[PDB]
C-alpha cells in the first residue's frame, strides 16, 4: 500500500469531483461517491480492491488484503492512510446509501473524502477537515478505523501460530478485563494485531490455568486471573471449521459454548489445544 499515492488520489481532486451516488461512482465521469472514491484511491495506492464495494462491504475487503481495525467505535492513535469506515446505523451492515461514509485520514489530525458537505456543489465533493471537528458535526453512531499491516507481505496470510512457532501450546495472558459479563483474556500470540475484546476475547472460565513453564496448576476463580498469568485449553470449545483473514493473518472462529464466537490466529482446534 502505497499512501502517498492513496492521499494524493484525493487531493489532487479537489475542485474537480461532484458528489452523487448514481454515476460512475469512482470520478471516470467527474462524479463520486464516498466508496467508490475510497476504492479507486485504494486500488491506485496498490490495494487489490474488487470492483467498487459500498461502506456495507469494504471492510470485508481490507481484512482480505492486510488491514486489521485499530478502532471500533473508540477514541484512536490517528496516523496517515487510516481509513475510517462510519454508520448511523449501529454497524456497517446498516450504512447503506446515505447511511455510510468512509473517507482518510492525512496525518494524525485531517480527514479527507469524497462528501456531501458541500450540498453537492459542482466540482466540491472532495472535503478536508479536522478529523474530531468532523465527528461532532456528522455524529455518526459507528465508526470502525482501518489500517494496513506493513508486515502482511511477510505474515502472508498464515496463522500466527506458524508464523512465530512456540513448542508448548499454552499462552500467556496480556490484559485479562471483564467485558460483557465474564472476566475474558488479551492474548497478543493468538490476536497478534487489531485486537477487539469482542472479536478475540478468551473466556477465563473456559481456560486451563499454568505455571511460566507450561505445567499444569489449580484453576482459582475467574475474578482472580491475573495479566502476565498463563493459561492452556484442555468440549464446550467447538472450532466452527469457519476461516478468515485479517492484518495479513489467518484467523480460525471458535464458539465457546453460550458465550459466542471467539477469533483467534491458529489453524484449527488442534493447533489451538493441549
Ligand atoms: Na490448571
Amino acid at each position: 500500500m502505497n499512501t502517498d499515492v492513496l492521499i494524493n488520489w484525493f487531493e489532487s481532486r479537489r475542485g474537480k469531483l461532484t458528489y452523487s451516488m448514481y454515476g460512475s461512482r469512482n470520478g471516470s465521469d467527474g462524479t463520486a461517491d464516498c466508496s467508490g472514491a475510497i476504492s479507486q484511491a485504494l486500488k491506485e495506492a496498490g490495494v487489490n480492491i474488487v470492483g467498487l464495494p459500498s461502506t456495507v462491504t469494504l471492510g470485508s475487503q481490507l481484512a482480505n488484503n492486510g488491514f486489521y481495525r485499530v478502532s471500533k467505535n473508540e477514541d484512536w492513535n490517528g496516523q496517515r492512510g487510516d481509513i475510517i469506515l462510519m454508520s448511523w446505523g449501529a454497524d456497517m451492515s446498516q450504512s447503506g446509501g446515505a447511511g455510510g461514509h468512509v473517507g482518510v485520514m492525512m496525518d494524525s489530525v485531517n480527514f479527507i473524502s469524497c462528501d456531501y458537505s458541500t450540498q453537492g456543489a459542482v466540482g466540491q465533493a472532495i472535503n478536508t477537515y479536522p478529523w474530531n471537528d468532523y465527528y461532532v458535526a456528522n455524529k455518526p453512531s459507528y465508526i470502525e478505523v482501518w489500517r494496513y499491516a506493513d508486515t502482511a507481505p511477510q505474515t502472508n496470510n498464515q496463522a500466527n501460530t506458524a508464523v512465530v512457532p512456540q513448542s508448548k501450546a499454552y499462552y500467556e495472558a496480556n490484559e485479562v478485563k471483564y467485558v460483557n459479563g465474564i472476566f475474558q483474556i488479551k492474548c497478543d500470540y493468538l490476536a497478534p494485531v487489531g485486537f477487539d475484546w469482542g472479536e478475540n476475547g478468551i473466556p477465563v472460565d473456559m481456560v486451563n490455568w499454568v505455571d511460566a513453564n507450561g505445567n499444569d496448576i489449580p484453576d482459582g476463580k475467574s475474578e482472580d486471573f491475573k495479566p502476565g498469568m498463563f493459561f492452556s485449553f484442555a468440549v464446550n470449545i467447538t472450532d466452527t471449521g469457519e476461516g478468515g483473514y485479517y492484518g495479513g493473518y489467518y484467523y480460525r472462529r471458535f464458539e465457546f459454548g453460550q458465550f459466542g464466537t471467539v477469533w483467534l490466529s491458529c489453524w484449527n482446534k488442534d493447533d489451538l489445544v493441549n
